[PDB]
């Protein structure tokens, strides 16, 4: 884990696999990001969309296109071009200790 | 957190909550149970049973009798009692390394 | 896989899995039931019900119990016990030859 | 099949088809992929791309054009013209042995 | 089609299929619904739920029980017991003649 | 209707709607071509590229052009001129029977 | 139009419907809110989800079930119960002039 | 907004912008044309196309030429000379109150 690494919570279930499923990151969970680490496909990351939100989503590839796409398969995929920038790759996923009290 | 605390690897959707509700420990997430704390009501446990086999459900108090509750409404309660036995209070929950790649 | 093993094809959603995650077996797919080998939890399996009710879900153990677990969410889970014997151990899938030209 | 036909691993989504359409085949199961044989609109394909990508698709015609078509409707669809080299025809699918372990 | 038989306008992406699956009955469709003809699990019909209201899925039967599910994955599916009850069996579907105008 | 009006089976997905869009007619679908009536723009119909193989698409015009519109977005527009004869206007659609049990 | 009527600015693509589908609100879009008219199934609104945010959909009902369905069919249909509150009908959406030049 | 202006409907997908690029004109919206101001370059406009057939599309100057630009990369681009003429600017769009209920 770099020096640049910083921690974000996941907000949104766009990222909750169905049941069964793994991995999973439900709303709550805390995710490492580390900016100095690549992304490369199959990977999970950050990336800042047009105007100014972030999201997390798989970073993946088909067809020699890029999307980010979501763990919940309710939620929409998205081609990443233009205003699509990875800002880093996800290396750690845990609860915050609140969470058991 | 105890030294006689360990590591144990969720295997089942019993923990895995309604998309929404949090927490949620689905399957192939890490626990982390810690012998040497005790479980008050609404903590998460293991619970070693019958034939020694670890449950993940969370202690739940209603008249004298204790019950193990899945956050997974499909899954069944169960009362604790004559071969059940708590194992440890679950502390942490992460994924493990692996899962970043 | 015994001489008594026959196939089946798969006939309903019951065990087809949420896009992303696996196994998964569609309407459509064929399955090797095979009767003479045992049913660990954790298998897959074809289990009668009543007597002359067919169904193929994955066999799991949650707190002591036994349950006949669908590979499809939506799908209610079912506790294995009395009027619930197994009938045999789900050994290998394909998609039949006609699905290819 | 020829002498020439390998077996690949699906691995993504594009080719898993929603709950109720088929075949479907999820990621993780196993494609026999015969070069050999020739790819006649309507059937299932590997091609390589662009960069020399392999893709595992469907062709389809229409308008008297070409197109590689995913069998899940997030994905895009792609136009099979100059880049676009068909490597050979899906022939079989199957989960691996180990899916039954 | 019995003396009872009458047409219903579809309204709602509860029936409609993802693209690729069939059958589908997209918004806008009609539904010849026959009340004097019984509904087999498989079959598609009209069931009028508990809160009196009427619904249009397909009947389904799965470890036992039974359920009216939809074509549309993201709707949910849903048990029919106590507060279920068959309208009729759907039985023929066009788009009304002014569809072509 | 004519006497010189066919039957067709839709087969693709070309004309298929996006869900919540109307109408659409999923690749299954039977669709009544009648060659002796004028195909108007915003008619549906069944017409001939390169003088052989069916298009089944929406004629329509704009900016003084005429094209062959798909009701699905993924499907390429394209322009109705030499080449392309219109074969008949499409006045009916419905399942097949067979769709009902 | 009441007096508490309130203009917000579409942004988001959850209620961006697939080229050739109406109606559909690009985003950048105004739309009047009046939290005096009440809001029938089939109608748009604007309501307040659990993490006090507001979201713009059209609610909708299904075997008597409320669902707040986006014109997307890319986004999510979110279930409307406990936390979720009907703010305002929408009643009206038109571009801002800035827009024309 | 002038005494000659008028509004009209919209009627297909020629300003139909891809999701996320604004702006859009969905086939269904109405837009207000007002015949006494100029149709700058980059402004919407109306235009009359030889035997009297309307045109909604953008005026860019390419070339010192004078073209009709759809903003539906899909459509074809038209250039305005003779048969060709402009007949007012698009100076405001919005959806009729029918489409709220």
């Amino acid at each position: 884990a770099s020096d640049s690494a910083f921690w974000l919570e996941v907000e949104g279930n766009s990222m909750t696999a169905p049941t069964g499923s793994k991995p999973s990151f439900p709303d709550g969970m805390l995710i490492l990001v580390d900016p100095e680490q690549a992304v490369e496909p199959g990977d999970f990351c950050i990336a800042r969309l047009g105007g100014d939100e972030f999201t997390f989503k798989k970073l993946i590839r088909d067809s020699g296109q890029v999307f980010l796409q979501p763990l919940n398969p309710q939620y929409p995929m998205i081609p990443c071009n233009e205003s699509c920038s990875v800002v880093g790759k996800v290396i750690a996923s845990q609860w915050p200790e609140e969470t058991f009290g």
